[PDB]
């Protein structure tokens, strides 16, 4: 009948009328990259490759969520607030005195199964709720709603409200952009993910650099996010998806992704990309989880993590999907504290970075170096520590 494909083209020569001439149609036209999502009969693909302006024709691969209920729970109550062990392990609580992430210019975008926007322990921090499932950007609450629970859990590890109920996130006051890129089963196509990354940049107003001053992330005049957290992965490495990542990276946005739960030699994608921070998972005894894919950039609590769950509930999950938000919450604190002090945010460094002039540089040097001294295939640079990370940033 038809298959979904992503085409990297030359804007000056690619003619959309061409695809419609071969029984295909346009699904989504990227704004930040020279590519377009289209549906064409499985038999017309060979025609696309030869059309003027068509440089590359890539298939629509899949990624999946990396978090599962620890005991098959479906969510339970938490009348009185409690601090999940992973939140203290990342030394977050002592930082709230400096900032809790409630600095207006900061927003963290979580590309996941969506979110339970009415959850009493999350609602106040949900600044934007959107979905990009099936190549279409929807701003309707019914479409952005979490239908799995994963997204609600990941978001709660980052920004669950510090009050009298349930739990509390690493940055309990930071603004959240929930971008649904995974279905009810936790499955997501790369196209919807790339489109999700774009929306995190474009923001609610749909414009990347509204005032055209070259500043996107960290610019109060714009509504772009300064952090993109992806608790998902896949074995495919597509050119267009990577192009979108470079786009978010160049915008000054720190990208964080789960390492993967196959115990593989290296991280899955997009974690595997150098501009993205690959996150491994440790347990309550500081041991690296055996399922945690090797060679990560850093590691964080990822075993038996309690957080928010759909229907104003709470649940314990496990996976590298649970460690990722811990790290994203740490960068949120760093950028928030840095901007509160100086009127700007820190640059997004690289993997090899080891200075206090970069977000990643700071994460690496202040991480709790476990296992063999220095970076290792298990813990990476070590376990992220918000308290030390913020001191080095403001230091
Ligand atoms: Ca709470
Ligand atoms: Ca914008
Ligand atoms: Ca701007
Ligand atoms: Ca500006
Ligand atoms: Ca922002
Ligand atoms: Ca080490």
């Amino acid at each position: 009948n038809t298959i979904r494909v992503i085409v990297s083209v030359d804007k000056a020569k690619f003619n959309p009328h061409e695809v419609l001439g071969i029984g295909g149609h346009i699904v989504y036209q990227f704004k930040l990259i020279p590519a377009v999502v289209v549906d064409v009969p499985a038999n017309a693909v060979g025609k696309l490759k030869k059309m003027p302006g068509v440089e590359k024709v890539e298939f629509d691969h899949q990624a999946v969520l990396l978090g599962k209920p620890s005991w098959l729970g479906g969510g339970s109550t938490q009348p009185a607030q409690t601090i999940p062990w992973g939140i203290e392990r990342v030394k977050a609580p002592s930082v709230w005195s400096i900032t809790d992430g409630s600095v207006s210019v900061i927003q963290v975008a979580v590309l996941d199964t969506g979110v339970d926007y009415d959850h009493p322990d999350l609602a106040a921090n949900i600044a934007w709720c959107v979905s990009t499932l099936r190549g279409k950007v929807s701003t309707k609450l019914r479409d952005c709603a979490d239908q799995n629970g994963h997204g609600t859990h990941v978001i709660g590890t980052i920004a669950a409200l510090n009050n009298d109920i349930g739990v509390v996130g690493v940055a309990p006051g930071v603004q959240i952009y929930s971008v649904r890129v995974l279905d009810a089963r936790g499955s997501g196509s790369y196209s919807d993910i790339a489109i999700g990354i774009e929306q995190a940049i474009l923001g609610p107003d749909g414009v990347a650099d509204k005032d055209g001053d070259g500043i996107i992330a960290g610019d109060p005049d714009d509504d772009a996010a300064e952090v993109i957290s992806m608790s998902l992965g896949g074995p495919a490495d597509d050119s267009y998806l990577y192009d979108m990542i470079i786009q978010a990276y160049n915008a000054g946005i720190v990208i964080v992704a789960a390492s993967g739960n196959e115990g593989a030699p290296s991280p899955s994608y997009p974690a595997a990309y150098p501009e993205v921070i690959a996150v491994g998972a440790i347990d309550s005894n500081d041991n690296i989880a055996s399922f945690s894919n090797r060679q990560p950039e850093v590691s964080a609590p990822g075993v038996d993590i309690l957080s928010t769950y759909p229907d104003d509930s709470y649940e314990t999950l496990m996976g590298t999907a649970m460690a990722t938000p811990h790290v994203s919450g740490v960068v949120a604190l760093i950028q928030a504290a840095y901007y509160q002090k100086y009127g700007k945010i820190l640059p997004v460094g690289t993997f090899d970075d080891i200075s206090k002039n970069t977000v990643r540089g700071i994460l690496h040097i202040t991480a709790d170096d476990l296992g063999p001294t220095g970076w290792d295939a298990d813990y990476g640079y070590g376990v992220v520590r918000a308290a030390l990370a913020v001191q080095a940033a403001l230091g």
